[PDB]
């Protein structure tokens, strides 16, 4: 069939990569980031490689409850369907059990975790219309001694893993797979001078294309019996 | 030594059970629930079995950020120390991925998860003073198709498991164990007419004493090398 895919936070990085690969495979695209100008540029990049592409740009903050409803309202309007959802929202800033505070925790929780779930709620009832869907969640790693300053994000990642398992079960009947994809390392700040490459088995860091090759597959028709899964493109824990 | 233990939501049920067993072992007790009258009655029950008991009643809502700080301020004042913490706060109301809503999710998150963590923050710096502590977290079961209407509570339980692991690592250096205790079934509403006993391996439902025997042990001196653990008194998953 000729599917429609909504890829969020795709102005660059992992989302941008998933966008191109998904375009590479003749998916109809609806794309999003906060920055209207950065996102436009991607559409131009995609149309350039593929002139006939159906790319839609809906700038906005997917962390915002209302921006969400509006985006989904639009897609339902301009597309009439939705097959694939790519939940891709960054977690909060790094923190420590010592350094953490509770105002921000709630924020972060709301910013990513709730966002993803609401987004699935909307995607799903759209998806349910055609008894088909592919939900891929960009999530990251737990558990282990943040330590990596990822205290709040790790507990969020856990909650998200749990929730997806649940959701996957509730939505399977409807031919909608729900899987989490945890990349490891790509393009995102942080602070020679860099032997983190030493600690990863493959001894290298991820690439958005590698991550995107995976998400593309999960998005495909042949991936119809794969749900409730948790798969890392991390080269090793 | 002569330790001091703070057991929250101990007006009855599991917390009440932990309170008596801990009293049974000559811990100095600080106890809490929302209901001043229900909690008082426990003190009377404890003093009655043990006349010499040091029981302190601090009524209050441990879900409340400010009530929390105040309770800990008091304990630090009237006790000068704290050895054992019993994080015992009920989760939110049951919900479904379908039926759930996001206002309540945030609430629930704040009500239990954040509560426990803040409570540990306060307990710990108190505990750090004597290079000794025992943090037991009353948590429950994930993951599996709520289904049991436990959608939001399951993802919260997951986040809590993750966070404790982390915290356990950060606090071990200070001789403070952090373990989660997941009971299964005890005294708490729900809606013959009841073959849930069929689905549990032991074919029976938990008892607060069983749960309390465990928490008491984790609270003991001999349990000094047991941290970051996850242990069910559920008779079987």
């Amino acid at each position: 069939s000729k599917r429609t895919a909504f890829v969020m936070g795709a102005s660059q990085g992992i989302g941008k990569a998933i966008a191109l690969k998904l375009a590479d495979q003749h998916f109809s695209l609806v794309i999003n980031s906060r920055n209207l100008d950065n996102i436009e540029s991607v559409k131009e990049d995609i149309l350039a490689k593929h002139p006939e592409a159906s790319v839609i740009v809906l700038a906005g903050d997917m962390s915002d409850q209302h921006t969400r409803a509006g985006i989904f309202q639009k897609i339902e309007s301009q597309c009439g369907r939705l097959d694939v959802l790519i939940n891709n929202i960054p977690g909060g800033a790094p923190d420590t059990f010592d350094n953490c505070n509770i105002e921000d925790m709630t924020a972060t929780f709301t910013q990513k975790t709730v966002a993803y779930i609401d987004a699935i709620k909307r995607a799903s009832s759209l998806m349910k219309q055609n008894e088909f869907g592919r939900i891929i969640n960009i999530v990251g790693n737990l558990w282990k001694e943040p330590g990596a300053n990822m205290f709040t994000n790790s507990m969020m990642n856990a909650a998200l893993i749990n929730a997806s398992k649940n959701i996957s079960i509730q939505l399977a009947p409807h031919n909608i797979t729900v899987n989490c994809l945890n990349p490891g390392f790509i393009a995102t700040d942080r602070y020679a001078e860099e032997q983190i490459a030493s600690g990863i088995p493959m001894k290298r860091v991820g690439s958005a294309e590698e991550t995107a090759a995976l998400a593309a597959f999960l998005a495909s028709e042949e991936a119809s019996y794969i749900t409730g899964q948790q798969i890392s493109a991390d080269g090793g824990s």
